[PDB]
């Protein structure tokens, strides 16, 4: 039992996709120097640490997926397959059965260089509530004025607000890995 208050998520048709996307190149880990989406919530008081995630092609050219965050004294690792979906650059959850309550999830790779940075867009849907969410990539923990204002720019564009825009403060422990 539960009550809950979105922001809809954006039509597929405000969201681009990355031209002529590099699969073996977008490889490797990422910072997630940027965060934002409709459950996602800025906390001043506790502010989000950074956390990193891993994108490594299998022979079957799907990705297996790992991201790590440092929580309570610990690393902490959750692994999840992308499989390519209907063009370069999507993708959807492998294996997704074996998550109750989950029938619908999407990846969108939005723009990226490959070697220092890039936004890539998610939905899903879980437990019938349609969420969404942006992440600003880093191959570095930091990136330039000029990235994390387009990053906000596209974000708001979705129809976010600055408090559903995050910037994770660059930590040592479990992501330098
Ligand atoms: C526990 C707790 C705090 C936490 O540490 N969350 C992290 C875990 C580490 C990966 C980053 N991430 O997205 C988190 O959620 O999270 C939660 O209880 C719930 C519910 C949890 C349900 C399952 N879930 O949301 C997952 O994300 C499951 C596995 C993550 C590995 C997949 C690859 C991640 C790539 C995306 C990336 O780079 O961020 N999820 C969330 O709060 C966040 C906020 O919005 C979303 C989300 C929204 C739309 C689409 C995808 C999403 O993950 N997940
Ligand atoms: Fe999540």
């Amino acid at each position: 039992d539960s009550t809950s208050d979105l922001i809809p998520a954006p039509p597929l048709s405000k969201v681009p996709l990355q031209q002529n996307f590099q699969d073996n190149q977008f490889q490797g880990k990422w910072y997630v120097v940027g965060l934002a989406g409709n459950a996602i919530l800025r906390e001043d008081k506790d502010p989000q640490k950074m956390y990193a995630t891993i994108y490594e092609l299998k022979e079957d050219k799907s990705y297996n997926v790992t991201s790590v965050l440092f929580r309570k004294k610990k690393c902490d690792y959750w692994i999840r397959t992308f499989v390519p979906g209907s063009q370069p650059g999507e993708f959807t959850l492998g294996n997704i059965k074996s998550y109750p309550g989950l029938t619908s999830y999407l990846v969108r790779v939005v723009s990226t260089n490959y070697n220092q940075h890039a936004m890539v867009f998610f939905k899903k849907v879980s437990q019938n509530r349609e969420y969404f969410k942006i992440t600003l990539y880093g191959r570095t923990k930091e990136l330039t004025s000029e990235l994390k204002e387009n990053f906000i720019r596209f974000s708001k564009s979705l129809g976010l607000p600055e408090n559903h825009i995050v910037f994770p403060v660059p930590i040592d422990q479990c992501i330098d890995g």
